């Protein structure tokens, strides 16, 4: 009684007929989703990125009956490093169908932007949460002085952050949510010890978006590297209205 | 959480890019989607053949370790004709993700095979649910006298059969699932007027299958002929 569509994945299998992946991105042998480039221990290395993105294209509206979709997507994710300032981070996105990794877009960029053009939002169409660890002000311009959860809309430069910490191998649990009604995007972020983070941030996905989209993950490490590990995505689509 | 695909279509819209369309498959400006050709004013016509797949793959089974699918989808279509004895009939089925229509499909082969190996288990690999409205039995050899709902198993002969009723102009709201414990596929159909058919047949499909299918509709006419109209379609599949 409605169009949509949902998928879930509780681990990656090795040869995954429905996930495209780019870059870097590739599985390990315990089925779990390495979004950037190791060496043969499984170490993180520098300039990678890595992304996957569903091959089943998601329809964000229906102009002839006024539908929208709805979104909701639940992850999980883990970081690992040697290093004290551990880069780049991972990011949920929501990109054209045809969507490639940019040329220059490695390190603070996430693998979603090309340099030229990340800070201009009519070059860009893009939505994307990100887990942002690496913030050094010379380089990141763009960021808040400290690791946070941001909401990009056509940018590297987010419209809302708040405040994270990353925590070593630890998994984050992470729901995001798109209300087409209220056009807000809600994203709510938990370790396994109970500590939260919430944002939200009031956009209008189909003044920013093509009627067309396809969903997935991003990653990136610039000259500092850690490991971006996905065990898990589930993803749910409804038009309503 | 599992490993899950479930997709919906209320109606089909003019535009549809997770669907692969095969054949003399096509959308009505009405948003139904009509398997079979039709003429310039939407009158069915012989000797034709349309299919649709869903363009996610499936993963029916996973070899190395055993897991296997369980399946559940809904539909709903009606059929109309001019004639008589409108034919063929239309199926829900499933298959390799590379399947394509056949050379000779049309008619009483509904899209799904070759005539030299239609009757072959050793040379096909698909589960249908078709839904049949012509039996001759000069022609369709293979048919029971009468129409019906049938299973099919690597055959247009049907493992297992149910008398069933066309109805002009009338939908059949219908449920197939594929139970992994009991290796059993059940059909359940009924019409607005609560009229009631269900069939079963216990078939293990990763004995016939691939470890990834996709899964769809085909629907054919031959020397006679009728529009085949899905107007719904839900699936899900979780890999246990
Ligand atoms: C010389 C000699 O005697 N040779 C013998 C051969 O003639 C025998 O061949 C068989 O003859 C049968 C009788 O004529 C044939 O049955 C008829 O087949 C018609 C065509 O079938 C099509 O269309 C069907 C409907 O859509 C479809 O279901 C079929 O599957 C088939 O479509 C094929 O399918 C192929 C896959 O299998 C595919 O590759 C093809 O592409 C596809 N074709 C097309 C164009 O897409 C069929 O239409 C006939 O049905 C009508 O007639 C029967 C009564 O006979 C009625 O019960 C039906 O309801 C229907 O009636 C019609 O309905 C219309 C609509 O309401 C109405 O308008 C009409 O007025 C009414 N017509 C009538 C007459 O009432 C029918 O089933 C059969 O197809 C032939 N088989 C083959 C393989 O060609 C042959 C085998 O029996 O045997 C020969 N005899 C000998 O060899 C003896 C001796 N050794 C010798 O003489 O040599
Ligand atoms: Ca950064
Ligand atoms: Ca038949
Ligand atoms: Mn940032
Ligand atoms: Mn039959």
């Amino acid at each position: 009684s409605t169009d949509s569509l949902s998928f879930s994945f509780i681990n990656f299998d090795r040869d995954e007929r429905n996930l495209i992946f780019q870059g870097d991105a590739h599985t390990s042998r315990n089925n779990i989703l390495q979004l950037t480039r190791t060496d043969s221990n499984g170490a993180p290395v520098r300039s990678t990125v890595g992304r996957i993105l569903h091959s089943a294209q998601v329809r964000l509206w229906e102009k002839s009956t006024n539908r929208v979709a709805n979104l909701q997507t639940q992850f999980s994710f883990f970081l690992s490093s040697p290093l004290s300032n551990p880069a780049d981070g991972i990011a949920f996105f929501i990109a054209p169908p045809d969507t490639t990794i940019p040329s220059g877009s490695a390190g603070g960029l996430l693998g979603l932007f090309n340099p030229r053009t990340a800070l201009n939002e009519s070059a860009n169409q893009v939505l994307a949460v990100e887990f942002d660890t690496f913030f050094a002000q010379n380089s990141n311009t763009w960021d808040p002085n400290y690791q946070h959860i941001g909401i990009d809309v056509n940018s590297i430069r987010s419209s809302k952050v708040v405040r994270w910490e990353r925590r070593e191998g630890k998994t984050l649990n992470v729901l995001v949510t798109y209300n087409p009604s209220t056009r807000t995007i809600d994203v709510v972020a938990t370790y396994p010890d109970g500590q939260r983070y919430q944002l939200s941030h009031v956009v209008d996905l189909t003044t920013i978006l093509p009627e067309w989209v396809r969903v997935g993950f991003s990653a990136a490490s610039g000259e500092q590297f850690q490991t971006h590990n996905l065990e898990s995505w589930s993803f749910t689509s409804t038009l309503l209205y």
